[PDB]
């Protein structure tokens, strides 16, 4: 039976749940306060058809579907957005080129167009039939037809239920009420703790450099950025920062980084944080190898031992080493690779772990474990982090990590960004290389409208300027990313405080939209792909305005758009507001005031809540943050008229001079 | 611990095995007598490294591998023959375009080049890592390398073990000794009962006709075959023989087959047997619908009920209906479709069956069940059958069925034929349609060198003569199939009596051979594909001769061959013998004597064992069969000299006049 545990959140325990699961792995704390503030709504299945039962060692779940109903979610899918009629086995893996359920974050959470959601809190591989099964006892069992004579015969008859098989003696299930699909998503995310509140520097530009770069090489690239006037907040170091990689020593290479404490200080003195690549596989030359060895799994990954991070005795030496040798030198964060797959790189399910945990549950949660305990080191020091991870799952909403991968299909990169908002994780459509300046710029354009503005040059050695044809436009989009920082910061604050995903699909305020996404509350983004001169944009009801010129674009209609190579199609909702700081090269400090131009689109009176705090510590948890309310409209004369609410006594205030601009002439 | 249960056959029971499994599903009886006649050999794992254990609800198996070792098997794979370094989940399904373990017969049996085999007798889905896992405690654990500096670093380090995970509390495991790989295969097959001994008519030509054909349409096609001088033994009827299909009534359509008893008699009077399409999904208009309904599963397939055939109460009305309405009218056999997949057509694993059997074990064994109980009806009447099935598994060696499917890649069709000999099942690379006469003939050529000589015209309406460009050559290969009948019959007898697969890969007397196969003992077949003028043939050591001219071809060497459109490359081993009957249009009757020309290749003295019995009943089980030994060589003058052993008193004797021909001038 379903206990209403929070407004719009119901929990059922079926059979005997396992003692390890996703929420537990994650150490995921609900945001009770934000949840308590959501509307009481009624239980979304009001007319029966729900079945929860255990049999033959397994838990069988069934939830009914109505005829109108579309489904979204089941994790970070790359080619599909509509999920009804799909069959999946949710299984952490590097993406393999089709949507089978094998993916970086195979979140067992789905959302319906009728405005509810369902989360299956198991760390096993989970099978889903999302409306494919046709039951003989169904109330909607179609009438048998004779294929020999009836041309209306169907190869895929109507199915009226989502079916889920969990390989265990019981499971915890959570149901999220609406009224709208986005509501279900927000409560799910809040149940997970809300999204991480990133530091401002996390929303700036990151350049990752080639594997082999020395300290001098990095110092030079930093100078080139500065000299060329390109923004940069943090640099990614790749495997050659370690004395050995694959497997790793988790200790600085003496040859390429002869003085780490000094190298890290110098970068920081220039405004540059560092983010370090790791996979968590242990070299014999690692300083804690012998200590940790008995707390590792039976099977290795690239000949490195696999720590059982569910054990204090594995956690302590691993993370103490990151703490003492890097974090305490000033390293800002980490890039966690190769905790996903493929099956032939990672441990088999047949592997055994010292804690007794199944290899399967370890596979499903390893990314979560590494996220969790690394994030903790930073929190302990009252310091925010932000970085990258190649696997996550249900339970992982609150972690300071963005998913990336080694796939590269650009269209699919955008589909993944859309599905990220249904999956309780962040994704970045990263930039690495390109066969043309056109492709370079299109990729860079979509990437600055995402969680993380990044070129990953580990193998390519590219820099933002590497394609001379498009170099001026790349710079402009790099500077835009900085200007838009207050817009992104406030979007991310809503992720944290209300569970609102900052990037999500259409219709979350009839056929599938896989190539447009909302970015914050106000912007509809419709990327161009290389080799296209034009594309269609499907605008929702209500009026929309061109992001660049402020001109009316349309209202509930399809547009044909020929944007040119120098623009990514972006439209602003009527009364939409985008606060813009100056084109700074470095994210501003907490003791620093910054001027804002409020860009106001359309004529509908507009309202925007600007988030503000020190941008780097956990002081916000003690209440040291503000929401500055911004209102803009045009008066009688058609002249812009705007207000910003007053700064709050005793709070951080980074808001400088505020001016208002009516974009729609 | 391993009980030697037969010569070269060892059995281990690990933990608590489930009460249902493949051998049990199949009702598979070992051929004790044939097994007792195999060499005692020693247990193939003599130096440890074997691990069998139960943990967390699952059975973990490990078998060691040596450095030299290659692996074969894990079922009916279509693109791969070498299996070492593969990862699979064995799962009955229609083939989906890659070798993942999803396939028609995912036999959990593998064979090593060191000359042993292993069979995992579980009817669950089984995960296999065939030498991918790298264990930290392995005696062959490679030395960690630094990817930053060592260019010899490996992304897939050396693995020294086959690992298998079974989702159950225990399993029965079988190990088969050698000395050679083919030995392990023969014992496995004999453990399963040996292969079926087919009727002679089963090795003739079968034409399946369009779905909609009436009795008159079939009668006409039979006349066209006769009038055009093309051979034909049995005709396949497709779904429009039933009053309804998808789901089925299992009862003759009154409109298309107004008088079934008469229609079946007339065909038989002309030498033509009938083979009827079924899927086993039950229409409401079936005469036993209500009776059977309570013994069907929760979920339907194309709106038809799924009988739980593990229950007498489901079996009785289903098979009584086949018996009374078709078999007793004279129907010779059945074509069993759609017992494989895909997942979105068949029942989900979440489905429930009245017997309590998991939907998973039902999925894994359904084909076996339908094969088993249908075969029984025929055996009960002292009558052999032969037909088609779209799924089988371990346990299914002795059933009178050949696997076929709806895939069509010709190269892959040949790879499947090779892998059939490692999988304990029969496969036919069937002919349906083609975009050219060239493709038609190449397909027809490979198909007459397989278990079943067949055109499946259910949708295409093709006949052997449908491509005028190649029509004369097609006829010749159709007549060859008849001439070669004693060669094929004797090959199939060895399948039954000794477990020797009649079609199998190379090296079963260094890199992968996916496009050549042995057909009986004597013939190496190397098919051409459409658009090729020439191909390489890799000949094993020892001398080989051209099947058409008898000329020396080579010895342990690669040939470049430009055969022409009118020949499929076939080579005969030195001293090889192919007995040829006349080009009859119909398989000969049991009371009928037939002349044979013994075609003898090379100069090495040759010996062939010709099988002989009534070709249609189970009298052979009472000892009414003979092996006629045939010896041929050339004398001093280079003149052919041959003998055939004398017919045995009281036995069937269909051998007429025997003459000998030395093919190698
Ligand atoms: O060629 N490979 O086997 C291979 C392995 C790993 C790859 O990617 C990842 O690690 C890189 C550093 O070695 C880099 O950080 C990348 O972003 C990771 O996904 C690529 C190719
Ligand atoms: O278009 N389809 O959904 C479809 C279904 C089944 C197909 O193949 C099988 O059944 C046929 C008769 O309907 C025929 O016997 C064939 O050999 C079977 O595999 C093909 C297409």
């Amino acid at each position: 039976n379903w206990t209403e545990i929070y407004p719009g959140v119901w929990k059922a325990t079926v059979g005997k749940p396992e003692s390890y699961d996703l929420l537990k792995a994650a150490g995921a704390q609900p945001n009770k306060d934000a949840l308590s503030k959501t509307e009481k709504v009624s239980f979304p299945f009001a007319n029966g058809g729900v079945s929860l039962e255990v049999s033959g060692g397994k838990t069988y779940l069934r939830f009914p579907l109505q005829k109108e109903e579309q489904l979204y979610g089941f994790g970070l899918n790359f080619q599909t957005v509509h999920q009804r009629g799909k069959i999946l086995e949710l299984h952490v893996d590097h993406y393999g080129g089709k949507d089978s359920g094998r993916t970086h974050a195979p979140t067992p959470f789905y959302v319906s167009s009728n405005g509810y959601g369902v989360f299956i809190n198991s760390a096993r591989y989970i099978k889903v039939w999302a409306g494919t099964g046709v039951r003989k006892d169904s109330e909607n069992f179609p009438t048998p037809k004779d294929r020999n004579t009836d041309k209306t015969w169907s190869s895929r008859p109507y199915s009226d239920a989502v079916e889920i098989l969990v390989p265990a003696e019981g499971v915890e299930v959570y149901v999220f009420g609406g009224p709208k699909p986005i509501d279900a998503v927000k409560r799910y995310n809040l149940l997970n703790g809300g999204g991480y509140l990133p530091p401002r520097w996390g929303l700036g530009f990151t350049q990752r450099v080639m594997t082999r770069y020395t300290d001098k090489d990095v110092e030079k690239e930093v100078n080139d950025f500065k000299e060329k006037g390109y923004p940069l907040d943090f640099v990614g170091l790749e495997p050659g920062w370690q004395s050995k990689a694959y497997p790793g020593t988790f200790s600085w290479d003496k040859s390429r980084y002869p003085d780490p404490t000094s190298f890290v200080k110098k970068m920081k003195d220039q405004g540059i944080r560092l983010n370090l690549w790791i996979n968590p596989y242990i070299s014999p030359d690692a300083p804690f190898y012998k200590e940790i060895k008995p707390y590792t799994g039976s099977h290795t990954v690239w000949l490195g031992l696999v720590p059982d991070f569910t054990m204090a005795e594995a956690r302590k030496p691993f993370f103490n080493q990151l703490l003492k040798d890097q974090i305490e030198r000033g390293v800002s964060g980490y890039k966690i690779a190769e905790v996903d797959g493929y099956d032939y790189y990672l441990w088999p399910d047949a592997a055994k772990f010292p804690s007794g945990l199944s290899a399967e549950q370890m596979r499903q949660t390893y990314g979560l474990l590494v996220q969790r305990y690394s994030a903790e080191l930073y929190k302990q020091r009252n310091e925010r982090t932000f970085g990258l991870v190649r696997a996550s799952n249900g339970g992982g909403t609150s972690f300071p990590y963005v998913i990336y991968n080694d796939y590269y299909n650009h269209q699919d990169f955008i589909t993944a960004l859309i599905n990220s908002g249904f999956a309780g994780v962040l994704w970045t459509p990263e930039v690495r290389a390109s066969k043309s300046g056109e492709e370079w710029l299109r990729r860079f354009q979509s990437n600055v409208f995402s969680p993380m503005a990044m070129i990953n040059a580990w193998a390519s050695g590219t820099k933002p300027w590497s394609y001379p044809e498009v170099e001026a436009d790349v710079k402009k989009f790099a500077l835009l990313r900085m200007q838009m920082m207050p817009y992104w910061y406030s979007a991310f604050a809503r992720y944290h405080f209300e569970g609102m995903p900052p990037f999500r699909g259409m219709g979350l305020e009839s056929k599938e939209i896989k190539d447009q996404y909302m970015a914050g509350d106000d912007l509809l983004v419709a990327p161009m792909f290389a080799g296209e001169k034009s594309r269609k944009v499907v605008l929702p009801k209500g009026k929309w305005y061109d992001f660049y010129t402020g001109e009316y674009a349309g209202d509930g209609e399809v547009l044909d758009v020929t944007p040119g190579l120098d623009k990514i199609p972006v439209y602003v909702r009527d009364g939409g507001i985008v606060p813009m700081m100056p084109a700074l090269l470095n994210s501003p400090k907490s003791n620093q005031k910054v001027d804002l131009e409020i860009r106001y689109y359309g004529n509908k009176p507009g309202e925007f809540k600007l988030y503000d705090d020190d941008g780097e510590t956990f002081n916000y948890e003690k209440g040291d943050f503000s929401w500055r309310t911004i209102r803009v409209e045009k008066d009688k004369s058609g002249k812009v008229k705007g207000s910003i609410s007053a700064a709050v006594k005793g709070k951080v205030n980074t808001v400088g001079k505020v001016t208002f601009t009516a974009m729609t002439k």
